[PDB]
């Protein structure tokens, strides 16, 4: 366990670029971390965006969020070619980054109060 509830992280999921997230407790399992069916550690995260979403993400696809300018360093981990990004996706990402930048200025306790999602059955 490297991350706790309220920690700001970048998550790399599916076809999406490294995305600003907050580690949170799964609403049903009541854990923020688990070992998956393949025996690997996963973290439960909230995606910062105008579209609220959550996911279990493999620990290898999670990085500590130190700031928005870290994005270049993440692309450099893959090792000049640059992938373009769609305008709609870039816009949601900019909203996510804006929230992440405000969250980074808060303590872990303030982030949890401000951003933890409300789940409705
Ligand atoms: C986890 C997840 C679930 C659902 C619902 N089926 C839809 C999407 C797009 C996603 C997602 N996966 C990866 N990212 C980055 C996101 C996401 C979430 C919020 N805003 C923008 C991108």
């Amino acid at each position: 366990v490297k991350f706790q509830v309220g920690d700001l992280v970048w998550s790399k999921v599916g076809t999406y670029p490294w995305w600003p997230c907050m580690v949170s407790s799964d609403p049903q399992l009541e854990v923020h971390t688990k070992i998956n069916t393949r025996g690997a550690r996963e973290y439960h995260v909230q995606f910062f965006s105008n579209q609220p979403e959550r996911a279990w993400v493999h620990e290898k696809r999670v990085r500590e969020y130190k700031g928005h300018k870290q994005y270049e360093e993440l692309l450099a981990e893959a090792t000049k070619i640059r992938k373009p990004r769609p305008q709609r996706e870039r816009a949601q990402w900019d909203i996510g980054i804006a929230h992440a930048e405000k969250a980074l200025k808060m303590t872990r306790e303030e982030r949890i109060e401000q951003y933890t999602f409300i789940y409705i059955d």
